[PDB]
């Protein structure tokens, strides 16, 4: 028997939001240390990566370990049944072949109780590797997302160059191409908006800007991404929750365009 | 000769918004005490009944009763030149072949007058029953469109259930199942946010959604709707005018749509 | 070597945004005076002509004339970058085969700058020859555009008749016609919502309202268009910017459309 509570259901809808459109079927495993999830896009780049300690809601009990596979637009469906404020109740029982979400409000008087109907997904998981990156950078995920929209009009690939307290998105494409320059500082009159690139070594990595379009959807989860390059693994793009986060690993272009099976295995 | 003038334009524009998307070719009957219409959609489920009294018109003069065959999207065409706060008078001639819209501005010497084309729409007249409703109940306009595009989005099919003091929405569908259960409260603090009911009789009808998502179209004319069941009639659902209305009667399912001409026989 | 500095970005992507849906290959001709663009759709049926002296710009220099061959639609992608309210510096070199545009932003140390490949276009200029017009008027861009997408709704033709302090809009089509008139005047508390009129001779001509409607989208430079309508000559309808403007030269249908090049000829 599982019942995690959310304060906003919003919540929920913004997280379920972040990563639908790059996978549909997602396993959501809710262990009774907070729910987990994780998913690889069919081109086998992109892994999504789901985190969500109990602290993050309002109440969370799990008897026993379950497994949830959600159809992430059906589940989109129900979850903009809320009235953004309200309270969703995620609840399942020992072998369920369906949740329920119920959506509560203050005023009483009026509670709506949904039922998703729950499917069956192999899951393929990989263990993500402990790895040192070069350099890991964090900016407002506002202004990244605005980079990456902004610069996606221009090629099918941006890349990010880490170069001593220097940041530089590049796009070269058929019509022409950009740059926009970020460099590192600290604003204390107003601290949530600092560049705080730590690099080891400098990195000059090119990813698919359809997908970088599709990590910027986690910012509506957190006020700053954080992202965290190496020369050779899959770059981190994360949101952090309130005591989870949303991972983005995003597998890189050598510039033929690398499998992320070629750095994670199996469990 | 008919003179019609509603001192807001808006008001006509609602009026007509609230069942263009439902019906396509509606005669309008205007006679001395004011303006009637009625018109079946094509699968003969949904009787609509528009009814707009003199005391809604801010000046209304109608000689001998006369009929205004309109294209309802063509009508709505013209509709939308207003300044919304405009004059629109509505005027006609004998055996008219086009009618006249005349927009007035209080804020210039603006006046823009559009002539729409009449058309010759075979009447279809229906006589209306309306027997002891086994239940009637009322609920805030926003409140019950919000109820039914949330559930449309889980079956093709609405059920309402009225018990003791307890309206009950349920869908049940491929992906899975919304129910709404919603209590009657009065409540002085605000008199729009009252849930009424009076149940002589507990009774339950199912509907097509795509039924009800063209009759909640209803909503911008009162903050309000009335619904009345029977088990063996169909729905009524009412949107109050100041002095008039809007009325959809809706065929019940009862598995298979009952046509509403099995209920209305002609003039 | 060219630079040229908008104070906001805002205005070159008003600009173009004013006459990228009439003509989408512009060459744009930089004098050391300002820059300057004309164009014709493919009907032939409306020329665009551009001036923007220097005194519109913050900063602006350019040493020998060049001629700037540009993709509008491909120029707007790159227009839509930035903050909108950013320095863009229009940059280039001697035979350019690409154009620089350098986003700023006056409050952090952040460049953006992109470069936009150029065109090879040939230049179709027309000497433009005015002409006096038999009547010239002004009014609020807000109202033409109303006007226009009003009538519009009711034929494939818009006609202006000028006649006794009486400018009369008129539109007649299948589903019926409509006409607006508008009269001169003066209301000096707000002295932008002015329609003003000067008449030698009385005039009556037909446009096409596709015409029409791809000409009001300059209203997003100037808050009055200024018409002057004289029998057969071209309508010049004509956005005024603080130093330069937008005008559109629209050959007028006399039941057939003329052609611009039956007024205007080759350089």
């Amino acid at each position: 028997m599982l019942e995690a509570k959310f304060e906003e259901a919003s919540l929920f809808k913004r997280i379920i939001d972040g990563f639908k459109d790059c996978v549909q079927l997602v396993n959501f495993q809710c262990k009774e240390d907070g729910i987990i999830a994780q998913a690889v896009d069919d081109s086998r780049v992109l892994l999504v990566s789901l985190e969500i300690g109990v602290e993050a809601f309002q109440e969370y009990r799990c008897d026993h370990p379950v497994t949830l596979g959600m159809d992430l637009t059906s589940l989109s469906k129900i979850l903009r049944c809320g009235n953004n404020t309200d309270t969703l109740t995620l609840i399942a029982d020992n072998t369920p072949d369906s949740i329920i979400l119920l959506f509560e409000d203050t005023k009483k008087d009026r509670i709506a109780e949904y039922s998703l109907k729950l499917m069956d997904i192999d899951a393929d998981f990989l263990k993500i590797e402990e790895l040192q990156y070069d350099s890991t950078l964090s900016l407002p995920s506002s202004e990244f997302s605005k980079i990456v929209r902004d610069l996606s009009q221009l090629s099918d690939s941006i890349n990010i160059m880490i170069t001593k307290e220097t940041i530089k998105f590049v796009a070269d494409g058929d019509i022409g191409s950009g740059s926009v320059i970020i460099k590192p500082f600290v604003d204390m009159e107003h601290p949530e908006t600092s560049i705080k690139l730590e690099m080891d070594q400098p990195v000059d990595l090119t990813f698919g800007a359809k997908y970088l379009l599709d990590i910027i959807k986690g910012s509506s989860l957190s006020d700053r991404v954080g992202i965290r390059l190496s020369s050779e693994a899959p770059a981190l793009f994360q949101f952090d929750l309130k005591s989870g986060f949303l991972q983005f690993f995003l597998a890189p272009k050598f510039r033929a365009q690398s499998r992320i099976g070629n750095f994670f295995k199996k469990l």
